[PDB]
């Protein structure tokens, strides 16, 4: 009636007839999702279908969350959503719901590939940073920020794509994908998490940024570990008492690494090199990247104190950091039910706008 369906992008895509010319831009990261141009609102808009919502439990615990969250948050670094729409007229025959939001050109993968410099590197740290804090300031803490997980515009203004992995494992399930290389400490040592792990990965990212790769690479779930301690060092006594002991030990047992530091393994050569402003920002880049990428989790650096960190600081706007926190309305947030009760939720969720 009111939808016509496309079968380019290796799926039928049934939309609004406002978007049209529907052109595929899927790639890597969790779903499918394509690019059309939404006449009304004379903006081209990026679409999502999400297939089978409600195919298994953990397919409609994070197709549940991220709609209820995205409707709700207001914020310029995190993605939002525009229109939701399902052609199914039956929560009976009810099968697919699509998302519409704004479009932007690439992810931070790909402008990560093209070396940047301090001006605009410390504006994209910064918008994370931001971002994060107004996620902290409803409770949310994400554990799988990664370069495929942020997407940027031309003008350089960073988005945010997931919400995280809730609550909780290095061994997901099919709509998670595991992305261990910008993981913590505590994540893979089962410690517990606070507020303090998605500084953690920035920090990789940064690092990722200034010296062209990933910072961790590791074949399976502990080589990553034991690439962090070869570079970083041996984590020092005070942290190994606290971990539970059956891995306690095995942190002691592997080799020992003196470790290397920040000034060798981030020299100032790549960095912008005649400029001693550039060469001090690069200084000013060290220290705080020393401050981020420590493995001990509680004295290391805060996203507020991270905000106010020089390097940070010049791009400090209130609008963006001290934003009215958002409120959830999904109180049991931390519950599971049917799939049939899942399914009608959602149902719900997608029809009232
Ligand atoms: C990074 C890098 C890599 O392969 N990445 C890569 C390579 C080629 C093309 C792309 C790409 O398509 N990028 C891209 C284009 C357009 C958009 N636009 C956009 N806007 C809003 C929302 C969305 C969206 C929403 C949900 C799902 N997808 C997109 N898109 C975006 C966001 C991105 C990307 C490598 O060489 C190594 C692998 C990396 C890490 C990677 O991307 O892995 C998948």
């Amino acid at each position: 009636n009111n939808f016509y369906s496309v079968e380019i992008g290796d799926s039928t895509f049934t939309v609004l007839k406002r978007y049209q010319n529907l052109k595929p831009i899927g790639s890597g990261a969790q779903g499918i999702v394509c690019a059309a141009y939404d006449a009304i609102l004379e903006r081209n808009v990026a679409i999502k279908k999400l297939s089978r919502p409600f195919q298994n439990q953990t397919h409609a615990k994070r197709a549940y969350r991220e709609l209820v969250l995205m409707k709700c948050v207001n914020h310029k670094n995190i993605i939002g959503l525009l229109n939701v729409f399902t052609p199914q007229k039956s929560l009976e025959e009810f099968q697919d719901v699509y998302i519409v939001m704004e479009l932007m050109d690439a992810n931070l993968c790909q402008v990560i590939q093209m070396e940047l410099d301090h001006e605009r590197m410390s504006y994209l740290l910064y918008q994370m940073l931001c971002g994060i804090k107004h996620l902290h300031s409803a409770g949310i803490i994400h554990r799988d920020l990664k370069p495929s997980n942020i997407v940027v515009k031309s003008d350089c203004t960073l988005k945010i794509l997931d919400f995280g992995l809730a609550r909780t494992t290095s061994f997901m399930m099919t709509p998670y994908v595991v992305t261990r290389y910008y993981r913590a400490p505590e994540v893979i040592l089962g410690m517990g998490y606070k507020e303090n792990v998605d500084i953690w990965s920035v920090g990789c990212i940064m690092g990722e940024m200034i010296k062209g790769g990933v910072l961790f690479p590791g074949t399976d779930h502990i080589d990553q570990w034991n690439k962090v301690i070869e570079q970083l060092g041996t984590p020092c006594p005070e942290f190994m008492k606290k971990l539970q002991p059956t891995v306690r030990t095995y942190v002691e047992n592997r080799p020992k690494y003196a470790g290397y530091s920040f000034e060798k393994l981030f020299p100032d050569v790549l960095f912008p090199a005649d400029s001693e402003h550039n060469k001090l920002k690069a200084s000013q880049a060290r220290d705080l990247l020393s401050k981020m990428l420590v493995i001990d989790a509680s004295k290391r650096i805060s996203v507020d104190e991270a905000l106010q960190h020089p390097y940070i600081n010049v791009w400090y706007d209130p609008s963006e950091a001290e934003a009215p926190p958002p409120k959830i309305p999904k109180q049991l947030d931390e519950r599971e039910h049917t799939i049939e009760e899942w399914k009608e939720l959602i149902y719900k969720e997608v029809m009232d706008l």
